[PDB]
C-alpha cells in the first residue's frame, strides 16, 4: 500500500524529436492503401483456365498512387499450397478515389487528378493482357470537373459537376453540354448561392452524402428512334444560411474565406427535386433539353422534410426513390417520386397552368416506409428494391434500430394505391394523404446485436437462391463478421467469417465469391478471396473455402506491443470495454504515470479486436517511455444499439467522464502499477471536448488535460450534428449551457502546467473561435492556459511538418508536467 | 569570483495574482487625467482683485469623468505663502471631454461630450459666471454619431462636424442644420463605398497625428446683400485602389471579420484631393446656398509628387490657405498656400465648366513658400506661424527643420510671392519648379546639438508685440525637457525659464505674461504650476520668472517605490547612450540576481530621461521587490538626439539595435557583479516586441528568454507610412527588408523550450495578428518550440482590466518560472 513512483526519462526537445524521427522510419511500409473497391467480372471461358477476373484499387507500394488493378481467378486451386495472386496493372503511367463501370460495355470511367479518363475491359472488347492507356474525355470548361458518374442506360454518355452546375458529355461523339444554370462562377457567393447536383455542407460532414445527382437507368424509346435520357437531382438554394468567415490559408492576404455553416438553430438550405430530361436522337446527338420541376413545392409534397438523406432510381428505372429526415431526425420516410411529378420550368402562367392540368391526380408521392424513433434516426446505405411482379405492389428490405433498438433487416412489401388527394381540388394534401399500406413486413433478423450498414458496410442480394449477404456484431460487438441468412423463410443466421479477427468484407455480384480485410490486435491487415459453395441437398445452406491471398499480412511488428482488450460490469448495468497498454519492462514494486486517450463520441467504438498498429502507434511510443496508456468506449460509442448510444442524448458532457473514471479505477484497484496521482487525458474534436470536461469536472483525479480542437460551445456547431443529439436550442436550455464548456471557466484549475489547448487554425469543422471564446472567458476568470496554433492547418494534421510538431510537443508535454522527475517537483 | 545565484520567491498563480492585486490596489490615484490644454482669459476689471482666469481639463478624482474646469489668478499674491488655486466646476453635468473649442469675442465654448455635442458662454461680452453652468446640446436630425466637432472662428453661431464620413453644419441659434458633401452613403458596403471628406484616413492618424481633414476659413467674405460667405477647406479621400484586408470582428460568437483598408507598405495609399465649401448665409442668419468647389485643375497636376497632406489650415486674415506636402518617400516638404481662386464650382455640363476655367487668371496660382530634401526623413510636426501680411508680394513665418543641421532648430522665412512663369491659357503642364517662390530672407532663431520640440503638445507661443518666441527644447539635457525664449528680430542667446532638475512640460498664456509647467522627475511624482513672466525696464528682450500659484501638488514619494538609477555609457559607435537602472531591493552582499531587459528601440520615443516612471512603469520597481535587476537602455534610433543619432537605422531595421542593448548591459555587468548574465530575460511591446524576437534569434548567448508583445514579424504586413519613412520601398530594400523580418529567419530560433513567448492582441488593427500566426507558421515548419497567449478582446493596446491582469499575472509567474526561481535553473 505505497509503492514508489516512476519517472519517465527526461530527453530533451532535439532528442525527443530524434527519438520520434526514429521510431517514424520503422513504420511507413504499412502506411499504403489496401486493396478495396471490389468488382469481380465473369471470363466465361470454357477452355480457359479462369472463371472470374477481379478489378480493385490498391495503393503499390508506399508514396506510390491509388490506381485500377487486377488479378485472375482460377476455376480450380491446388489444395496444399497457398495461391498468392500477383497484381496486374490495369492502367499505363494523380490518385484514382472511386470508379464506376458498366458491364454490357466494359467501360470503366475514373477521375485522376483533374482529369477524367476511361478504358474498356471486361466487355465484349474482351480481356486485355497488358496495361491500358487511359482515355482522356477532353472538354472546353475552364475550371475543374468533379463527381463524373457513367450513364448506365448508355456508357456513351458521362455526367459531371462544374462550378455548381450539372454538364453532360459523350465520350464517343466529342459532344458536351450543360443542363443547368443555377450558379455564376462571376458573382461573389453572398449574391449567388444556389447550386445544383451537389451536396451542401452538413450533408457531405454529417450525412456522409456527396453526389447530389442520379442517373434514370433506363432510357425510354422515342417514336424517332432515339430515346430519352434522365437526371433527377438536388438544387440547393443557401441564401438563407449564415455565412461566417474562416481564415484564407494564404496568411499573407490577411483576408478571411466566406463559407455557409448553418449553425444550430438556424436555417438550412432550401432544397427540392428536380429532373433533367434529354432528348437524344438516333445518332447518339441532342435533340433538346427540358429542365423540370416539381408539379407543386417541396413543402407541399415532402410536409416536415428537411433533410434528402438518400437517393436514387428502382431497378427499371420506373420510380425515382428518396430516404427523407424531419428536422430533429426522428421520423424517416421512404417516398418514391414518379418522373411523371414532373413538368417543364415554365415562365407564362397561362402555359404554366395547363401543364399542371395535363398530369393526373392519381399521380402522386407514394410514401412506401413511415418509422419513428424517441432516440435518433441513424442514416445508412442498405436499401434494396426487388424487380416489379405486380403494378399494385413494391418489394424491398430495408435496415432500422427503430422497432428492437438494434439495427436489423427487414423484408417489407408495400401497395401502391390512389391517394384520397386529388390535385384539382385545389387544396393542400393532408399529413398521411400519400402514405401507402404496408402488406408484409418480415424480420429478417434480431437479437441484441446490429446489422452494420455505414462506411462501406452493406448488404449482398442473391435473387436465385433468395439470401442476403451482410455485415455485424452477432458473434461479439468487438467484431465484425460476415453473416448469411435467408429472406424468403428467415430461419438462422450462418458466419461466414473465422473469430479471432474483425473483418471488413464485400461479395461478388455473382454470390459465388467474397473477400474479406482482416486484421487483430497482435496480427496486421490482411485481404483474402473465399469461395462459397451449397451443399446439394439444400441451398439455403453456404459453407465457404479459402482460395487465395490478394494482400499478404505483414506480421508482428519490430517494437509495437500490443494492447489488452479488457472489460467491466458498470454501475449503469452495462458491460464497457476498454483497451489497456502495460509499460515496457514493467518494473516489480513501481507505480507509473497514466495518459487517458479519449474520443467518447457518437458513431465511433475506439475499442475492438482490429489492430491499433498503424493509427494508435504512438500510445505504444508512450509505453516505451513508461506511461500506462487507458482506452475507454464510454456510453454514446457505437456498435452497441441505440439505448447504449442514446444515453447522452440532450445530456452530452454529463455521462461521458464518469464512465472514463469508473474504468480508470476497476485497472487501478486491480493493477497497482497505475499511479492515479499522475493521471493526463488527451483527445480531438469531441475528445478534445470531453479532455476539457475532465479537468473542468474531475480535477481530483485529472492531472493534465491536452484538448485537441475542443467543441467548447454547442451553439457554435452545425445543425444536422448538434440537433440529432441535444435537439434545438430552444428545446434544451439546460442541456446546452451544461454541455458546453466555455459556459463554465471559472470551474477550470487555477493552477498552470494543466491545461493545453490545441488547434488547427484554418478549421471548418471546429472553428478557431471555440478556442477563442474559451480563451477569452479563462481570461476573464484569471486562469491560466498554455495554446499551440497550427497555422497552416484545418480539423485534420494534412501536412507532415505540423504533425510531426504535434507529436514532438505532446511527448515534451506530457513529460514536463506529468511523467517525469521535474513534473512532480513542480506541484 | 563565481558569486551564489539568487532565486525569486517561487510563488503559486493564485499568490502572484494576490500579489499584484495588493500592489496596486494601494495606489490608483495615480490613474487620473493631470490639467491640461490651458486658456488663458482676462477680466478687464480694474476694482477685482483678479487678472486672469485660466480654463482647463481635468479628471476631478479617480474614477471620474475628464471635464471642464476653471482657476482664478490673482493679480497680487502673498509673497511668504504659496498659493493653491482651488478648481472651479465650469459645467453643471446633468461622458467625457477629450478636447474643446473658443471663440474669444463672444466667450463661446464647443464640446463634445460622448454621443452629444454641447456648447456654453464665459468670459466674452456675457461676462463671468461663479456657478457651474448648464451645457446647451446642440440639437440634431442625424442618425448616427457626430464626430470632430469645431467652431466657426468667424462667426461663433455656426458649427461643423463629422457624420458618416460627410461634412455637416449646424446653427446653434437659429437651430439649422445642413449636409455640405455627399461622398458617403451608409448603407452601401465599404467595398463600393470608399469615400469620404472631411477626415483623416488610417495612415494620416496612426503615422502623422493628423485626425481633422477640414477647416474652417477664419475670416468670412461680406456680400453686397449684406450677409456673408463662410468657407471651409477639406480633403476628399477616395480609398478604392487601397488594399482591403479582414480584421477579427469583436463580437467572436459571429465567426466573422470586419473589413478594413490597409495601405500595406509598397501599395496604393489613399487618393487625395483639396475642396471648399463656399456657404452663403443672409444677413438673417440662415443659408442661402451652398456651393462646392474643386481645384481648376487636378491635384497630381497643380502638387506635382506628393503623396501625403501632413497638415493644413489658413492664414490668420483667411487670404490664403496653406498646407504641408510630403513625398512618398518622406524625403521632401513643401508649405503650400492655396488660395480660393484656385477653386470652381463642381460642374457636370463640360461647356459651361470649360467657362468656369478660363475665368480664373493664369497669375492665380500654387504658392509654394518653402521646400526642404534630406537624406535621412522628415520628421513632422506641429509648429508653423504665419505673421500678418505688411505687403502683398511678401509672406514672413517661423517654421522648425532638422534638415540644415541634423538637429531641429527654428527659422524665421521670409518669402516673395511673384506670378508664376507657367501660364493655364497655354494650355501645357506645370514644370515641376513652376510654382517655387524666391526666399527673401531665412534668420536662424536658434542652433546647436539639441532639438526644439513641435510633436505631443510642444509647440511655440509667439509674441508680436516685444518680437519674442517661446519653445521647449533639450538645450541643457537630452534627459529634460525645458522651456525657453529668444529673439526672433535679432536672434541672440536663449534664456531658460524652467528649473533644472526636472523635465517639464509647458504652455504659454496667448498674452504671454504667464506660463504652467507639467514637471516631474525620476524621484518626484508629477505636479502642475503657474509662473508670472516678467520684464526688466530697461530691456523687454531679457526675461524673468516668479512662482505665483500650484494647480495640482504631487502626491510625494510613493510607498514602495524605489525608483532607478539614470546611468550612461561611451558606445563605440561614438554616441553616449542613456541608460535606466533599478537594482535589486535588499540587495545581499556576494550574490548575482536575474536580469530583465525591458526594451521599446524603435523610433520617435525615448524611454530614459528625468521624469516619474512610477506610474506607468510601476511593474518595473515590482521586478525590482522581487529579486530581478531591471534595464532600459535607448540605442540609435530613439528621439531626442537630434537626426544623425536617429537615421542610424535607416534601410536596416533589427540590424543595429541590440548591439546598442548588449554594449550597455556588459558595461553594467563589469562595473555591477551583481547582474547575472547566465539569467538575462528579454520583454518589449510591438517594436520591443520585435526587438525581443531578434535579441533571442540574434544572441541566444546573452538572453534565456524572450517575451514578444504583438511583434512585427514582417515589414512587407505594415503600412505605408511607418515602414517606408525607415526602410523605403521594398523593391529599393530586397536585403534590408529579408534582414529585418524576424519571420524569413525562424530556422535561427533556439531548439530548446521554454525560452520564447509570443503575445498578441487577436483583433490588433495596427499590427495584426498574422505577423504572430506567419511566425508561427515557420517556427512549427523548423521544429521549433514556443509558448503563446492570446489575449482575444484586445486590440494593441489593453483597455479591458481583467486582460491586463491577465498579462501582469502570466508575464510574472513565467520570468519565475523559466529565468529567476530555483525550478527554472533545474530545467536546463
Ligand atoms: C469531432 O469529434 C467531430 C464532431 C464534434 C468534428 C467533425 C467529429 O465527429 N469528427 C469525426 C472525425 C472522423 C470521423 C467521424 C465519424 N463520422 C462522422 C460523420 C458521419 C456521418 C454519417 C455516418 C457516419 C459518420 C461517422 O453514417 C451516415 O452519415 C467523426
Ligand atoms: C510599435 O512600436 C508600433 C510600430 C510597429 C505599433 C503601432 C508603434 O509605433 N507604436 C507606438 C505606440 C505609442 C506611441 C508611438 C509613437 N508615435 C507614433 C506615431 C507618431 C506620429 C506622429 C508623431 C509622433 C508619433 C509617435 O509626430 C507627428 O506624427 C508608437
Ligand atoms: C478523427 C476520428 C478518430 C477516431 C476514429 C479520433 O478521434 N482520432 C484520433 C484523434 C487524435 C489522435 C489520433 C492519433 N493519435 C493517437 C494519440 C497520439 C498520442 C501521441 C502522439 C501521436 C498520437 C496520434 O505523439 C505523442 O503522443 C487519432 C481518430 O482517428
Ligand atoms: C505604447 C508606447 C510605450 C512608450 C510610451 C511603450 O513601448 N510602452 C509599453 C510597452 C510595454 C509595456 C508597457 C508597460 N509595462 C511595463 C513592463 C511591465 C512588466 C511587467 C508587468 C507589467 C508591465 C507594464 O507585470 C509583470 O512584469 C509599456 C508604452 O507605453
Ligand atoms: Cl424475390
Ligand atoms: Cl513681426
Amino acid at each position: 500500500p505505497k509503492l514508489e513512483p516512476f519517472y519517465v526519462e527526461r530527453y530533451s526537445w532535439s532528442q525527443l524529436k530524434k527519438l520520434l524521427a526514429d521510431t517514424r522510419k520503422y513504420h511507413g511500409y504499412m502506411m499504403a492503401k489496401a486493396p478495396h473497391d471490389f468488382m469481380f467480372v465473369k471470363r466465361n471461358d470454357p477452355d480457359g483456365p479462369h472463371s472470374d477476373r477481379i478489378y480493385y484499387l490498391a495503393m503499390s507500394g508506399e508514396n506510390r498512387e491509388n490506381t485500377l488493378f487486377y488479378s485472375e481467378i482460377p476455376k480450380t486451386i491446388n489444395r496444399a499450397a497457398v495461391l498468392m495472386l500477383s497484381w496486374k496493372p490495369l492502367l499505363d503511367l494523380v490518385g484514382i478515389a472511386s470508379y464506376d463501370y458498366h458491364q454490357g460495355s466494359g467501360t470503366f470511367l475514373f477521375q485522376a487528378g483533374s482529369g477524367i479518363y476511361h478504358v474498356k475491359d471486361g466487355g465484349p472488347q474482351g480481356f486485355t493482357q497488358q496495361p491500358l492507356r487511359p482515355n482522356l474525355v477532353e472538354t472546353s470548361c475552364p475550371n475543374i470537373r468533379m463527381d463524373p458518374k457513367l450513364c448506365p442506360a448508355d456508357p456513351d454518355w458521362i455526367a459531371f459537376i462544374h462550378s455548381n452546375d450539372i454538364w453532360i458529355s459523350n465520350i464517343v461523339t466529342r459532344e458536351e453540354r450543360r443542363l443547368t444554370y443555377v450558379h455564376n462562377e462571376l458573382a461573389n457567393m453572398e449574391e449567388d448561392a444556389r447550386s445544383a447536383g451537389v451536396a451542401t455542407f452538413v450533408l457531405q460532414e454529417e450525412f456522409d452524402r456527396y453526389s447530389g445527382y442520379w442517373w434514370c437507368p433506363k432510357a425510354e424509346t422515342t417514336p424517332s428512334g432515339g430515346k430519352i435520357l434522365r437526371i433527377l437531382y438536388e438544387e440547393n438554394d443557401e441564401s438563407e444560411v449564415e455565412i461566417i468567415h474562416v481564415t484564407s490559408p494564404m496568411l499573407e492576404t490577411r483576408r478571411a474565406d466566406s463559407f455557409r455553416y448553418p449553425k444550430t438553430g438556424t436555417a438550412n438550405p432550401k432544397v427540392t427535386f428536380k429532373m433533367s430530361e434529354i432528348m437524344i436522337d438516333a445518332e447518339g446527338r441532342i435533340i433538346d433539353v427540358i429542365d423540370k420541376e416539381l408539379i407543386q413545392p417541396f413543402e407541399i409534397l415532402f410536409e416536415g422534410v428537411e433533410y434528402i438523406a438518400r437517393a436514387g432510381w428502382t431497378p427499371e428505372g420506373k420510380y425515382a426513390w428518396s430516404i427523407l429526415l424531419d428536422r430533429s431526425q426522428t421520423r424517416l420516410q421512404i417516398v418514391l417520386i414518379s418522373p411523371e411529378l414532373f413538368i417543364p420550368v415554365e415562365d407564362d402562367v397561362m402555359e404554366r397552368q395547363r401543364l399542371i392540368e395535363s398530369v393526373p391526380d392519381s399521380v402522386t408521392p407514394l410514401i412506401i416506409y413511415e418509422e419513428t424513433t424517441d432516440i435518433w434516426i441513424n442514416i445508412h446505405d442498405i436499401f434494396h428494391v426487388f424487380p416489379q411482379s405486380h403494378e399494385e405492389e413494391i418489394e424491398f428490405i430495408f435496415a432500422s434500430e427503430c422497432k428492437t433498438g438494434f439495427r436489423h433487416l427487414y423484408k417489407i412489401t408495400s401497395i401502391l394505391k390512389e391517394s384520397k388527394y386529388k390535385r384539382s381540388s385545389g387544396g393542400l394534401p393532408a399529413p398521411s394523404d400519400f402514405k401507402c399500406p404496408i402488406k408484409e413486413e418480415i424480420a429478417i433478423t434480431s437479437g441484441e446485436w446490429e446489422v452494420l450498414g455505414r462506411h462501406g458496410s452493406n448488404i449482398q442480394v442473391d435473387e436465385v437462391r433468395r439470401l442476403v449477404y451482410f455485415e455485424g456484431t452477432k458473434d461479439s460487438p468487438l467484431e465484425h463478421h460476415l453473416y448469411v441468412v435467408s429472406y424468403v423463410n428467415p430461419g438462422e443466421v450462418t458466419r461466414l467469417t473465422d473469430r479471432g479477427y474483425s473483418h471488413s468484407c464485400c461479395i461478388s455480384q455473382h454470390c459465388d465469391f467474397f473477400i474479406s480485410k482482416y486484421s487483430n490486435q497482435k496480427n496486421p491487415h490482411c485481404v483474402s478471396l473465399y469461395k462459397l459453395s451449397s451443399p446439394e441437398d439444400d441451398p439455403t445452406c453456404k459453407t465457404k473455402e479459402f482460395w487465395a491471398t490478394i494482400l499478404d499480412s505483414a506480421g508482428p511488428l519490430p517494437d509495437y506491443t500490443p494492447p489488452e482488450i479488457f472489460s467491466f460490469e458498470s454501475t449503469t448495468g452495462f458491460t464497457l470495454y476498454g483497451m489497456l497498454y502495460k509499460p515496457h519492462d514493467l518494473q516489480p514494486g513501481k507505480k507509473y504515470p497514466t495518459v487517458l486517450f479519449i474520443y467518447g463520441g457518437p458513431q465511433v467504438q475506439l475499442v475492438n479486436n482490429r489492430f491499433k498498429g498503424v493509427k494508435y502507434f504512438r500510445l505504444n511510443t508512450l509505453a516505451s517511455l513508461g506511461y500506462v496508456v487507458v482506452v475507454i468506449d464510454n456510453r454514446g460509442s457505437c456498435h452497441r444499439g441505440l439505448k447504449f448510444e442514446g444515453a447522452f442524448k440532450y445530456k452530452m458532457g454529463q455521462i461521458e467522464i464518469d464512465d472514463q473514471v469508473e474504468g480508470l479505477q476497476y485497472l487501478a484497484s486491480r493493477y497497482d502499477f497505475i499511479d492515479l496521482d499522475r493521471v493526463g487525458i488527451h483527445g480531438w474534436s469531441y475528445g478534445g471536448y470531453l479532455s476539457l470536461m475532465a479537468l473542468m469536472q474531475r480535477s481530483d483525479i485529472f492531472r493534465v488535460a491536452i484538448a485537441g480542437a475542443p467543441v467548447t460551445l454547442w451553439i457554435f456547431y452545425d445543425t444536422g450534428y448538434t440537433e440529432r443529439y441535444m435537439g434545438h436550442p430552444d428545446q434544451n436550455e439546460q442541456g446546452y449551457y451544461l454541455g458546453s464548456v466555455a459556459m463554465q471557466a471559472e470551474k477550470f484549475p487555477s493552477e498552470p502546467n494543466r491545461l493545453l489547448l490545441l488547434h488547427g487554425f484554418l478549421d471548418e469543422n471546429v472553428h478557431f473561435a471555440h478556442t477563442s471564446i474559451l480563451l477569452s472567458f479563462l481570461v476573464r476568470a484569471g486562469k491560466p492556459y498554455d495554446l499551440q496554433i497550427y497555422p497552416q492547418e484545418r480539423h485534420s494534421i494534412r501536412v507532415p511538418e505540423s504533425g510531426e510538431h504535434y507529436e514532438l510537443h505532446l511527448l515534451h508535454y506530457l513529460q514536463e508536467n506529468l511523467g517525469s522527475r521535474i513534473a512532480a517537483l513542480k506541484v
